[PDB]
């Protein structure tokens, strides 16, 4: 079976999240969504750095055409951070837009660029809860003239995103729904329609909650299972098809991104945050980063945000 390696050099994270593989510099970026920190790992040189801010963060994506600059979330603001990748604080911060200026207890959560470079991201209550809690989030994309457009509401925990290779489908996770949804995606109008369930956890006895996801070159989705101690591989050709399961030692698996020189090593983040209603004892919940090899598939390099 696949080899799952704990990345010792990286330590433990409260809620490690938002992995992004920059293929030209062979570098993994990621965040901690509770500790207000950004992280950089260069596997070939065993180099790790971090950056501290004073707002909650949930994604970090290189800015297309601007080395040393990243598009990030700072609470409810989408911003450009100028960061040399090694100093413990940003050089400067340029706010782009506040997506929800008058919802004081919301935050941005997962974000990713579509294959065209458009940033998509969703919000949630800071005090969201599973299985039941306040449902206050929405799904946005950042469009022309730095204005966002809204595509879906009534989202409890805005999470993983992916797009099909032919640009006809988008896949999206609200963790509270315990399913992955598929949508028809119109790349020319950047609109989504015909929402329907692709994969429903209860139909397949999958525990936990879907969190982050990514898609491989064959069109399979790889989904992180929070409180499931696993990643799952699901079909996009047929609804409700579980293709494979890979166990990850950490129970609270949060997200996934393909990386390595040949885009065939799957990086997996997890959360060490100990929750009061967990299905796993505290001794099991650590928050390591993992690397999975031997899956027999390749993914895609992480896409930069175009502004
Ligand atoms: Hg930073
Ligand atoms: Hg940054
Ligand atoms: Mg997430």
């Amino acid at each position: 079976g696949p080899v799952v390696e704990k990345i010792a050099e990286l330590g433990k994270y409260t809620v490690g999240e938002g992995p992004h593989w920059d293929h030209e510099t062979q570098t993994l970026y990621f965040v901690d969504t509770v500790e207000k920190t950004f992280h950089k790992y260069v596997p070939s040189q065993k180099k790790y750095t971090f950056c501290k801010v004073d707002k909650l963060v949930s994604f970090i994506i290189p800015l297309a055409g601007s080395p040393g600059r990243f598009v990030v979330s700072l609470e409810r603001e989408i911003a450009i951070l100028t960061w040399d990748g090694v100093s413990a604080a940003p050089t400067s911060i340029e706010a782009i837009v506040n997506v929800e200026p008058h919802i004081k207890n919301n935050r941005l959560n997962d974000g990713k660029a579509d294959p065209l470079g458009n940033l998509w991201t969703g919000t949630m209550a800071i005090d969201a809860g599973l299985p039941i809690g306040p449902v206050t989030g929405s799904l946005y994309h950042l469009g022309a003239d730095k204005k966002v457009k809204m595509h879906e509401s009534n989202i409890a925990i805005a999470n993983g995103l992916a797009w099909s290779n032919d640009l006809k489908k988008m896949y999206y996770i609200d963790s509270g729904k315990r399913r992955v949804d598929e949508y028809d995606y119109d790349a020319s109008t950047l609109s989504i329609s015909n929402q329907r369930p692709l994969f429903t956890f209860e139909k397949h006895e999958v525990p936990g909650y879907p969190d982050g996801q990514t898609i491989d070159e064959e069109g399979n989705l790889w989904v992180a299972v929070f409180q499931g101690q696993r990643i799952i591989k699901i079909s996009t050709q047929q609804p409700e098809v579980l293709l494979d399961t890979v166990k990850i030692p950490d129970p609270q698996v949060t997200s996934v991104a393909f990386g390595g020189p040949n885009l065939d090593e799957l990086y997996v983040t997890s959360a060490g945050l100990q929750l009061d209603d967990s299905s796993f004892d505290k001794s099991l919940v650590n928050g390591h980063v993992y690397r999975v090899t031997g899956l027999g598939v390749k993914g895609f390099a992480g896409v930069k945000v175009k502004l």
